[PDB]
């Protein structure tokens, strides 16, 4: 049950006026795609606040890469979620390494050791208890800027920064037949960064699920996904379509790509 | 649990290229605006019937008003959700007087008779157990043209065809402080129309009961509001945003405003 918002003073959407014309905003399957300039933050904070949103933000850490978890967890302190209940979920084999970072009121941090990714988030029990979205990310990255609610629905998807300009045949789908991933050149809606994902938990845990299941035949029959993980997810995401698709705002490169004017924010970057 | 899609050979949609620049595509809380060329109906379709969607269809024919029903039912038939599971409920006071109109296949019509359609809507029992969407129309009305699965949403409301251009001070919300149905000048972000809303049966149940007891709280107090139920509509979307907006395409009168550039598509239209 959704309680009525309180009275707010904003600016009027005009129907006759779009936010951005320069970009595509909805899916053809009437999915939001999510630039700046399409959302009124204050409105979406208090419906969420509303429901006492609680979102997971999940981010392995293995090996050499916890070195990366400190500004990872600090930047994420400004600018992910803030206002709302967070709980990070911090995969690692080196639980003495993780940093020692201050966190917000209403933010926990728990540490999981573990001895790939997919497998490890299908924690279902846990999650379910915990928290009511996941969001599921690289650990070699940094917030620069507002990461919210505006992300948040039952199954998304980010556009690769390398790719949302490109023609469907150019996308590096996995191509063989022979693999669980395969997508055929004339099939396609986007190329999605298996970096930045997220969900409902039952919509994430349903995604993760299947991609570790078709991982499991593709071993089995002898054959890796081009790119993996973001192979199975680039399937996954063609036949189940995403109820949000984030704009490469959220997932980008400034080193690689500059900052092109399309992109008025730059909120989750690459760290060089 | 929803099944894969199965492979679909349709155009890709292209970031860089937006479908419609000349209107607003998505709310600022994220809800698409469904216009012509921002969806793709074969997608669509897919969707809704992998889930064996069922869609009641509500209409109101009290006194002179039986006979409008030949005609609404039978452009019903050509044009609302062909190829999905329909269950027309026709509430009426003269059962003998609803016409013999001949339904395609999967397609049922039940006539309830009455001696108040917020009230009458909220039948409770019956819609959960016998479709998954409710929509709820005026009946002095045709289809023109294709009303699809693309307007299903939990909560949908449709914006008036006399005021989708208007500035919200201009909109003929009720403005009396002593009316439940009050709306500050300040205040709205649309004018809905009461002749065509929706939703899941749950929160079309919610509206409902929520508008017929504000009413009832009106009466009490010596007050009607403006435009009646129209205008507790207005208040109650105005705190529960709607999850999808129709454009006017869904509810028009060709005689009053005739055929802008801005309509691709007139569906929904008053009889003359
Ligand atoms: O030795 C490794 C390799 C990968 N990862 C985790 O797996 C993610 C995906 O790998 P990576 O970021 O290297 O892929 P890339 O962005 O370079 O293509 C990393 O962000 C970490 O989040 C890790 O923890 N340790
Ligand atoms: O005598 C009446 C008056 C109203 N209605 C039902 O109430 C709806 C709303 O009234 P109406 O369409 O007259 O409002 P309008 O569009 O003229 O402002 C009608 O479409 C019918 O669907 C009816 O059945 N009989
Ligand atoms: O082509 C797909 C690849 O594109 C690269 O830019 C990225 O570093 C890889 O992780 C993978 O996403
Ligand atoms: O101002 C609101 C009104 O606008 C009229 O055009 C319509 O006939 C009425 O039913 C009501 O919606």
């Amino acid at each position: 049950f959704m309680v009525s918002l309180p009275r707010m003073v904003y600016p009027q959407p005009k129907v006759l006026t779009p936010c951005r014309k320069d970009v595509l905003v909805v899916t053809p399957w009437l999915a939001p795609i999510v630039w700046e300039g399409t959302f009124n933050i204050d409105i979406l904070n208090e419906q969420f606040r509303l429901q006492n949103t609680t979102i997971g933000l999940t981010v392995f850490a293995i090996k050499k890469y916890v070195a990366f978890l400190k500004l990872f967890l600090e930047t994420a302190e400004k600018h992910f979620m803030v206002g709302h209940r967070v709980h990070y979920y911090v995969f690692t084999d080196q639980p003495a390494a993780v940093p020692r970072v201050t966190l917000g009121t209403g933010r926990q941090l728990s540490v999981l050791e573990v001895r790939r990714r997919m497998e490890m988030i299908s924690c279902e029990r846990r999650f379910l208890s915990e928290v009511d979205y996941l969001v599921c990310v690289d650990v070699d990255m940094e917030f620069r800027d507002h990461v919210g609610v505006e992300i948040l629905t039952p199954l998304f998807g980010t556009l690769h920064p390398s790719f949302y300009g490109s023609s469907r045949e150019a996308f590096t789908y996995e191509r063989r037949p022979q693999s669980q991933a395969y997508i055929p050149k004339d099939e396609g809606d986007f190329y999605y960064m298996g970096g930045f994902f997220g969900g409902s938990v039952q919509e994430v845990q349903r995604l993760t699920r299947a991609c570790h299941q078709a991982m499991m035949v593709d071993q089995a029959n002898g054959i890796e996904a081009v790119w993996h993980d973001e192979s199975h997810l680039n399937k996954y995401l063609l036949r189940h379509k995403p109820t949000k698709v984030l704009s490469p705002e959220y997932l980008w490169d400034q080193q690689l790509l500059g900052w092109p004017a399309v992109l008025r924010k730059l909120r989750f970057t690459a760290v060089p």
